[PDB]
């Protein structure tokens, strides 16, 4: 199944759209210098963009920064989305967030660690909007299921699964390959993304990216932690093979 | 280190504490129905008992029923103190519930899933009680020693660590007997509580064993979640009475 | 079920075994010097008790000491047997080893990694000794019936089955407590026993924990290479004891 | 690294090299048949390739057909080396396996099991022949240099690695696409290649297949869906040829 995002087709069968972008918002200016760089990377190589941001890091110690918050965040989203004119993603993690984030950023995202707060759940399927669902690490593949049934009895069905790895023994990931043709088998297609930033925690994040797409992906999902003047070398060679793989029909 | 919850002793070194109760609260007498059978056992065998439910916790399906809430939950936890006077335990998910809650309650949880949100340890150690913190199954017993010094800077030293599981491929979870020896080295021997129920996602023949292991590398509490129960209770003590009776290794 | 071993009685449900003694064999005298030691601590605590020792070290680098062998090791075993009276058990790794080792050792052992070998389980059975199976540590539990079946397809059913930890992530291993109650419920209460040994890898008390957690699932021995033995024993037997005096639920 | 295996260039940074055929040898026309089907694909695609078939490998019953065995496999090695040209790979168990083997085969296999017995690796490494070792399942890619170092001790060093899959919970295996580069780095860049069909445990295979050569390959080892095994390379080449086509870096 496909979703329009705006102007963007994103689908398991339709070019990759990249997710990119800061771990945080911080400034208007850095902000609008980072997703400059993105876009203008992205529009060369011809690859749908969304621009990626947190108004809030509430996992953060207990004095260090945690960002801008709801209020001016958003309002530097709308400064994006009017300066670039592309669609963008943020994180929610209170219910009540969910209908005032939802009014300016076309995709919200369901935090991993959260994926089991029933309010929040059903606040992010009211507002109508697209959806990624961060698949947790402790969560089988064909669990994944249980999470897209709970966001369709809520009344929502545009959703995107983002693949993140899965726990491996203590502090560690590994991300098993195979997942992503469960998840497409058990939850109706819905577009899979692959989030090889936070599945690489604990070179190595291109080996990942590649070997991802190749299985035949809607999305990848990065921060930039990424350099730049590596992000173009880096998806002059994704969309190779994202391009080959679509090239070739499905069976 | 020892934690006094009214008259009872929690500590690694004391004679073991069963928590226990039900899953949600759904009225007065069903609570005082529950809640006197575990009195009842517990007192039978002298073993020190706290009681549990929540009053507002998510759920499995999106409309199952979280409970009473929490202005009719702690009217019930205030008269299940007068009925019974015995030290109640319940979990608070928002920062704004836990002062109210932490007036009636002894013990407050930190679930599983929030337990890296720097916004409610904070609320949850400026009450001033005794803090339960559950163990989420993707993180290593190492890491349970950051959680822990969140609560110290935020001014709350009254923790009780709780096992409840590891990821074990997918779709299973392991107790690695290891991990209560290394939270208590790490964590400056806290009281540690073992969740035998969510540790097992016939099956009470296997509760047992598991019980018993856990209770063998001594520790303060046992943790459920379910006249069987004194057949079980009765093993869990005749072992906690021979491991508490001995010292420990000596130096 | 009960298996004799000699005098001893080998079960989920009668007092543990200790297994133990040293890594590998190098001298008659160091290896008598640490039998007797074990002999000392096990007599006086009134324990049961099998010397473990391998005499072939197959793993290790091609520059270094792999034992003393074969037909030495089993004259360092012989001399074990007439010093002390006790049961030995060591471990096989080829299929003629077999029948020689059992003539002089009443538990011969199948390492985890060879229970695929299909040749070495046949081998071994034919001897028609007790059998030591290490669960191999990527299998789970209830697939132990497996390998229990092609020994009893072999026309031998003395058969111990031993936990050693299984797989968890890299360079790790945990040991699964539920482990021992499933292999007891499928393979018709087999005697297990529990290698904390090598189910490892301050410290030596990492070794108490994990062998009282693992003795109070109910087991009929246990596996171990001041006074830190002794300290460990009494505390086990005192556990054990407790556990075997309960009926079973 | 490169190495030759006869007119067949293998490296991570040649043109991807397929090894496949048949689990267990049971006759000369059926295996003959089997092989004249890879040749006729892989040579329509102009992919090098190498057959591979066992003559004893151990199985899951004890009575169960372990192979036609030593004397009548290299003998069925010989003709399917004189009738298509090709060369072969082959397994071994034991030590005195080795020499007869390695003088039919231009490849001979570690099993991982084995893949830590000195005794067989200095028995393999004593051959000059191209050794392929099968990284066991409960081993970390950063330790194969461990393996490889032994290799190296006893004056070998034309060696190939081999994926199969790391255990991952109970009955259950995962591929960690990291690995490969890992062992790249560690290992001096030896050639790696990738068993996908004991890395299942179908659209699978293709999957795992894709993501494997993604990450850029000396080659690809599977067993037999036997006609959809050209539509199958398609792919693989196609992306192969992709990758093998840019520089690393």
């Amino acid at each position: 199944m496909d979703i329009k995002i705006n102007d963007i087709t994103l689908g398991n069968n339709s070019p990759f759209v990249l997710f990119g972008g800061i771990n945080v918002l911080e400034s208007l200016d850095s902000t609008l210098q980072t997703c400059a760089h993105y876009v203008e990377v992205t529009r060369k190589l011809g690859i749908p963009y969304i621009f990626k941001a947190s108004f809030d890091k509430p996992r953060s110690s207990i004095h260090s920064y945690r960002g801008v918050g709801l209020e001016e965040g958003l309002k530097i989203f709308e400064k994006v989305k009017a300066e670039f004119g592309i669609p963008v993603i943020t994180d929610v993690h209170e219910p009540h967030q969910c209908q005032p984030v939802a009014e300016v950023c076309d995709v919200i995202q369901l935090p991993a660690f959260l994926a089991r707060q029933t309010d929040l759940v059903v606040a992010m399927a009211k507002t109508g909007n697209v959806v990624n669902i961060k698949k947790p690490q402790f969560l089988s593949p064909s669990q994944m299921k249980n999470i897209v049934e709970k966001f369709h009895e809520a009344g929502n069905g545009k959703l995107i699964l983002c693949e993140r790895g899965s726990s491996f023994g203590y502090d560690n990931l590994v991300v098993d390959m195979l997942g992503f043709g469960v998840m497409k088998q058990t939850c109706g297609n819905l577009p899979v993304i692959f989030d090889v930033t936070h599945s690489l925690q604990t070179a190595q994040a291109l080996d990942l990216a590649l070997a991802g797409m190749a299985t035949r992906l809607a999305g990848l999902f990065l921060e930039s932690a990424l350099p730049l003047h590596l992000l173009e070398d880096f998806l002059i060679r994704i969309k190779a093979l994202d391009d080959l793989i679509k090239s070739q029909p499905i069976l």
